[PDB]
């Protein structure tokens, strides 16, 4: 249950909500209506509970994957942006925004893995994958390694594993085909061997996770790591002369990591949604909207063109935003629930010898498949329970009868 | 049990069963052919079981939707009408009896919702549901209401849900196709909108049910109410002045309930599939023989052309068929089990306010393949009993075995 | 792990190994490559353990039905013969050795039923099974029988059935289409209720199992059995005068049996897959090659077309090449588990007369619909269960903690 002439918007409390609470005060002064910008606990789990019964805020801000299933849940409004200010945000970033053929959020700021060097250790970053493990040999002798970052979480290997050709879903027409998975073809096989090739060559370790990737590297031991702008931060502390830079290639293909969306969506539920276009579209989508909210918090690499050439002077920025458009989007879609957890365990059994690449990645398929099952059963089960509360008690109750 | 050269009947106690004697009467005396017409208890529990095994009546009587099950399982008779005499049944009542592209039983009898409306209060019924809410209120200065139906049911609210353009399967060229359904797109949205919009302006009650509405149409303390033929002899005996007539459009749009279709099906196991199709064609599909069943027991309205438009001089027979032609056919398909669960609780969940129309439709999706996977569930388990049954018992054992 | 520059291959116990090893010797003395064949226990179950790993064999021998499994978990290299090699062997046999598209094993031999009969008791074998109880009658009044065969396993009384157009799943385009399921069809029924008519007519018993019908053929008590070769070596002890023919057809159309193609696959860990390749084409898929192994245990049906015609002088073996040449390959898909399942029990119940021949094939759909659902049950689970294994070894216990 939302209120009238007025907006609320619900935003993480990681990010700039002051910074947009001052764009809501800019936006009272021209219309007279009142916004309110509350980060509520947990604010991810709240919004699906609130928005069912016809509550929660106007506007919510948060990464887009999380949006499929708003969407799918029907709480999200069909946004309704004319040809004319598409054009104004990178057209790949829309994609991301995209549930059933439908727009259903604006796009706000872009988040994706780099490739970070010590200036100190390694004045000219390598270009190439494949020149990494000679550089590790020249690097042994000094007492260092070439290269240490998270290999635990498929998050952080992927960007090789789909360089050659490996993808999650594919994605044309709008839509993703879950038919259509890109775990075990020709690329991806190619992109893990070079992985565990380089573990079995002891240039890398399959133990390291990010908490000792993140401490060697700030402590001066390794040259390189592979980390987003959520780490940034914390090597400025350490007072490591860093630099940020486009991601290595393979087979001369671009690494293509995951990447993450900040967004927009307005509430179904909500009766000003004519106010919040106007207020997205106007006053928060434009150099001096997006400029009051990252001098509050950073936003880094920014959807808005305009205000993005802008930032891109911070070539730790203009390098997130490269990697990005190089990268794939995160697909929006549940079945990416059964995705990580089938290769996460592919990726761990290939790297331990546990199982090889082909054997390994075969394997996610079947596994794939397997958490689906659980998830289907999950969903079965919670069905049943809900339908003989819905008739036990709403209906004939002992003390009443159907 | 059967044999060469009769012919027995299945057919539910309530019908007219003795007037179906008649017919069969009339068959012996132009023929020499006896027929026995016989009405056992739960003969739709029962027919199954026994002809499974080759047993059971040479034709069996029920409602359409349960003959996608017996044809399923390949206990009817495909049947062979030509041209000729399918042109003598209105053309809609043949795709009741079409299971997997083949024709498997004959039309006898049509059954619909309709508007039921007390004369005395209402001579002139609303042809649109948009003039309800503004009728509501002038029956109210008068301490009357103007609507009052079964709302915990789907089959009842349907009507509404479908006219903008709802639907729970895409039907064309013979097939079902289980993959488009239309419970969540704009035209049933819109049409539940208007449900839930009645409720919440207090045109309507959302706890009401079919005692709760019938009693209170019956006793004159609403004006409208929606129901079927089964209802009339009830409101007969209240002595209520009343009349039935087409059900109201909805944004220009007539109401598509579902269409039940008294059916005469041919057992598989049946010697005397030749003397069934003489006996079903030329004796019973007459306006002879549907008389003799007429009279015993109203049939209300019928499949035959010529029948039927004398039948329809009777005004309440006519809106019946008026209404059944302008709705949707019930599907024969097993996975409208599922979508009766989903939408029961789609339409409790949004008239109660515990989910917006578009969140409670959303929804309908996921608590549809809920009850498909733990229905699966259901047969995966019975077979794995008969299995372990035959397998261990049936076969290798103490005795003589293995 | 099998080491490189030396050839390690697995073969079953019952075929001729050391025959193979002279293939190996003869390898080893050209090009100094030494060959061992190792001949485990319980092999098809150790492969894919092994493999998986990475260590294995370089070459395995089996049916190439298991095959289909080990591709699927990325066990198996893709061979390349090139196509002056694939005119060599019959163009049947390279549809058993292929797998999404991909060629990946050598056929070596062909294995399927055949008629065998009583040359004493019946010098002109039936070539139709409409002739076959008119020929029973002929032989109770000897105090014998006509045909007595196995009728409990699918795998015996499919060639009757799938005979009119029975089939186990479409396979067009070199794939299989799982939607396209030939068992309720009108050939399949047909077949089932010659069949089922045989028993009615007590030409056979229901209750005829594979040792009773191998027992009574080998005593003489009756005219004709349907069995493979497995079998002649019995025979031949009981001193019988046998011949094996080609399977009687039904509806002028013929039997249609399942072919088994022994196969070898090559470890898609091996470091000798050049080498392998070399073997299999140029030393043991030739004429010498495959009499070395013939003359320590004969193969059958041979796939290579050169040593088939040599082996047809026999007429037995080139029986069991007519039989496979007019029947079809086994699907190698996962899909057959749930098809033995269903058919079986099927086939089962129509014998018995506790289902009617329509009935039991339709159950049939469902039967191994729910099979299906049991298998995809236990890998759900299995998943599970490796799932909270692998994060222990991750994990947190007292001996470590994340
Ligand atoms: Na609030
Ligand atoms: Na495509
Ligand atoms: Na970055
Ligand atoms: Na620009
Ligand atoms: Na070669
Ligand atoms: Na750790
Ligand atoms: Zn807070
Ligand atoms: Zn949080
Ligand atoms: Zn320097
Ligand atoms: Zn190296
Ligand atoms: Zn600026
Ligand atoms: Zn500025
Ligand atoms: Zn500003
Ligand atoms: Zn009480
Ligand atoms: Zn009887
Ligand atoms: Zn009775
Ligand atoms: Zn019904
Ligand atoms: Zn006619
Ligand atoms: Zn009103
Ligand atoms: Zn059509
Ligand atoms: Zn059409
Ligand atoms: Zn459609
Ligand atoms: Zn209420
Ligand atoms: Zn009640
Ligand atoms: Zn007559
Ligand atoms: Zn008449
Ligand atoms: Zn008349
Ligand atoms: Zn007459
Ligand atoms: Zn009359
Ligand atoms: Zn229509
Ligand atoms: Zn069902
Ligand atoms: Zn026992
Ligand atoms: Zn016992
Ligand atoms: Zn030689
Ligand atoms: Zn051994
Ligand atoms: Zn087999
Ligand atoms: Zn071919
Ligand atoms: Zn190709
Ligand atoms: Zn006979
Ligand atoms: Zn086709
Ligand atoms: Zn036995
Ligand atoms: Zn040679
Ligand atoms: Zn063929
Ligand atoms: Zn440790």
């Amino acid at each position: 249950k939302i209120e009238e002439g007025k907006l609320v918007i619900w935003i993480n409390g990681d990010k700039g909500y002051n910074g947009l609470a001052e764009v809501g005060k800019k936006f009272e002064k021209d219309t007279g209506i009142k916004v309110t910008v509350e980060h509520p606990d947990k604010l991810e789990e709240k919004f699906p509970q609130v928005a069912a019964t016809g509550d929660g805020p106007d506007i919510i801000f948060w990464a887009h994957d999380r949006f499929g299933g708003y969407a799918q849940s029907g709480l999200l409004a069909e946004i309704t942006p004319d040809k004319a200010f598409q054009d104004k945000l990178y057209p790949f970033t829309w994609d991301a925004v995209r549930y059933n053929g439908k727009l259903i959020a604006y796009p706000i700021a872009v988040e994706a893995l780099s490739l970070i060097y010590n200036k100190d250790l390694l004045p000219n970053p390598p270009k190439t994958w494949e020149e990494i493990p000679a550089l590790d040999k020249e690097l042994k002798a000094k007492g260092k390694s070439a290269l240490m970052f998270n290999l635990q979480e498929p998050y952080f290997t992927w960007p090789l594993i789909a360089a050659d050709g490996g993808y999650a879903f594919k994605y044309e027409n709008g839509k993703y085909d879950i038919k259509d998975v890109g775990v075990d073809n020709a690329g991806a096989k190619a992109g893990l061997t070079f992985l565990v090739d380089l573990i079995k060559n002891k240039h890398m370790n399959a133990d390291t996770d990010y908490s000792i990737a993140e401490a060697a590297f700030n402590k001066g031991e390794t040259a390189m790591t592979i980390n987003g702008p959520w780490a940034w931060s914390n090597i400025d502390t350490s007072k490591v002369n860093y630099g940020v830079t486009v991601l290595p290639t393979f087979k001369g293909q671009p690494s293509k990591p995951f990447v993450g969306v900040l967004s927009a969506g307005i509430n179904a539920a909500s009766p000003n949604k004519e106010l919040a276009k106007e207020f997205l579209e106007n006053y928060l989508l434009t150099d001096e909207g997006l400029e009051a909210v990252n001098k509050d918090k950073p936003l880094g690499a920014v959807a808005l063109k305009s205000y993005e050439e802008e930032l891109a002077k911070d070539p730790r920025i203009a390098a997130t935003m490269e990697n990005a458009q190089k990268g794939e989007i995160m697909p929006n879609i549940p079945q990416m629930s059964a995705f990580w957890y089938a290769v996460r365990t592919a990726v761990i059994n290939a790297a331990s010898g546990r199982q090889t690449v082909d054997a390994a990645l075969a394997a996610a398929q079947t596994n794939a498949a397997a958490m689906a099952t659980l998830e289907k059963l999950m969903k079965a089960f919670e069905s049943l329970k809900s339908f003989q509360q819905q008739q036990q008690q709403q209906h004939q109750h002992q003390h009443q009868q159907q």
